[PDB]
């Protein structure tokens, strides 16, 4: 018997267009999604060019409406430059996006000033998310409080990330947080495996303390999010190895495993890719869609998965429980047993819809 | 201009048909949902004859697919007898809830081994609430904990039971709660006033501590419910006043008044009455519903609101700001400037939606 899931959300995707196209585009991204049970995405800012002001917003959006085979809202990126600037289209975006860590130049902020006028010019009703490791979880909660508003910590990956976001929900701070399924599945014990160039990845790749202290402290995971990171087996291989995993394909069929050995449940699963991603980021239900899933077949993830560009995934080998079977999106067969059956363009901007609009204050 | 919200659910009233229906039906408590911004309902199983078996869910279910206006789902109430006999029906229903302090010698539990027993035999994927207070909060969740599962408290109505649950969130234990609106805009201060037979409910009107607590402590509570309690006049004032407000038609009201004063923002009133009552009954959207209020339109609550029987407010007097201007269900106008449009028996129990069925694994 299949188990009916409703349309999985994923917070955290890089597809890669504009600029990227060979790692991946919407066209192919979304294929995977679709493939990995996700039905609707939102994809990151730290494109070619990146999505920092209105002309990448409305070329990004041309593309994902022309290129995507499921639904999609497209983040907004803070730069040194852009505060203050993105009210007008601000609604009209998944959030807005702070590379807090290592990132290119045009979204790097050298001051934590720089956060601070962000944190007081991007409206207040809107999502702000931030890739921020270690102390720089604490420091831009601090930020978040000093501007009394609400923050979102992309990818934790740490032991002690995860137990400071616990200590700030105990003190009823206004935070949520996401975790990717690498951080949960993977270790430094699997870098002898993968090598130096295929583990890179930013957050790197925690102990199995680190892994440990993620699951035991499940209740502090609101989301999980892929971060969905393709680069190709030469960029990952080479001389420059860019950091990120592939992982659009491969979440659902990790998590499932999890269900199925009782490490979370089945509503567990459901409160990360779902209902929590919608509530969070005010993303509008999805008409006559679902997601059917076998928990009973068992198989080992192969070298690479069929969709994703990047064409190479680093949880090789690990033998999974739990298989997307079939897709269906606003009433439209999407995915089945391995066949994307949508067109590019058949996904829409969320933020569009009327439904989609995040409720404010007049 | 009007602010646009999505269709609001209100997990707690009472809507008395079977049995009760001069104090309210479906019609006339679906009626007073709508004009109170609620467009899906979970009604309490405490009617005449109880909501114990599967012949009078059988019963109520029609009664409310032939009365109700809007959508809606119906609770099942656990007895001293009816543990591990509602195992093909329980899907069908909202959810259990459990009676634990005063009640009906129905649905009276006389040992916390009936309580263990119907947490051991209610199929582990579907909602438990309780009526819960003081320690009785801190037994039902020992008896989660025994069982290995979450509850969800109802009405929490003092600085003892939210700071309780606040520790037991802490600690990583699942369990969500609910608060009604009597207990963040009544207080002991209003007995004088109500008289005490109007002043009767349970849970009864807390200190001033107790409301300042359930404030300060906003992030703990999950959902708003209303308790919608409807009696009529001559029962509350006369020999033996039963216990309860009525509050569909002043939730949104009052709570809106909260918003704009900023006690709390718009985004934490929608968690409270849409996203979270979703996320923790596993409760279907609605297909092209939403709610316009004005915020500016300030005005006095009077007397009686016009469509619940109960014919009585406890918060006549109180000045508000805000108001359900327009009411949008499945398409169709249900509301509009206090005109019920839409007639008894448009709406649907959503728990035979197929997108309403609680996922469980084979
Ligand atoms: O875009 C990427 O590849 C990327 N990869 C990572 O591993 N971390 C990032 O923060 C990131 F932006
Ligand atoms: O049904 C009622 O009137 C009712 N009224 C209350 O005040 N508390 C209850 O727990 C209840 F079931
Ligand atoms: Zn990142
Ligand atoms: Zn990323
Ligand atoms: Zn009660
Ligand atoms: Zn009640």
């Amino acid at each position: 018997k299949l188990v009916r899931l409703p349309g999985l959300i994923d917070v955290h995707v890089h597809l890669r267009e504009p600029g990227g196209t060979h790692k991946e585009d919407f066209a192919s991204g979304t294929a995977a999604a679709l493939a990995g049970g996700i039905t609707m995405v939102c994809a990151m800012p730290n494109t070619r060019p990146p999505i920092i002001d209105a002309p990448a917003l409305a070329l990004a959006q041309k593309l994902a409406e022309a290129g995507a085979r499921c639904d999609f809202a497209l983040f907004l990126g803070a730069s040194s430059e852009n505060a203050g600037t993105l009210g007008t289209v601000a609604g009209s975006a998944a959030g807005l996006k702070l590379y807090l860590n290592e990132t290119f130049s045009e979204l790097r902020l050298d001051s934590v000033v720089q956060w601070m006028e962000h944190f007081e010019t991007w409206p207040s009703h809107l999502p702000i998310v931030a890739h921020a490791e270690q102390q720089t979880v604490a420091a831009v909660l601090m930020v978040a409080q000093l501007t009394q508003r609400s923050v979102h910590i992309c990818h934790v990956a740490r032991k002690e990330e995860i137990l400071l976001i616990k200590a700030a929900k105990a003190r009823g701070l206004p935070v949520t947080c996401e975790v990717a399924p690498h951080h949960l599945f993977l270790s430094h014990d699997d870098l002898e495996r993968l090598g130096p160039g295929k583990g890179e990845v930013r957050p790197e790749l925690g102990s199995r303390q680190d892994v440990e202290a993620l699951w035991e402290n499940m209740a502090v995971i609101d989301c999980f999010a892929s971060d969905h990171a393709p680069h190709t087996l030469e960029e990952k291989c080479g001389s420059r190895p860019p950091p990120g995993f592939p992982g659009l394909e491969t979440m659902l069929p990790l998590l499932l495993t999890a269900v199925s050995e009782g490490r979370l449940s089945l509503d567990d699963l459901l409160q990360r890719l779902h209902h929590n991603p919608r509530r969070i980021f005010h993303l509008p239900p999805q008409e006559d869609t679902y997601v059917e899933v076998d928990l009973e077949h068992e198989w080992t993830i192969p070298s690479h998965m069929p969709f994703s560009k990047a064409h190479w995934t680093p949880f090789e080998g690990q033998k999974v429980k739990g298989t997307v079977r079939r897709v269906v999106l606003q009433g439209e067969v999407a995915y089945i047993d391995g066949q994307v059956l949508v067109p590019p363009g058949y996904g829409q901007d969320v933020r569009k819809w009327p439904q989609g609009a995040v409720p404010q204050l007049p």
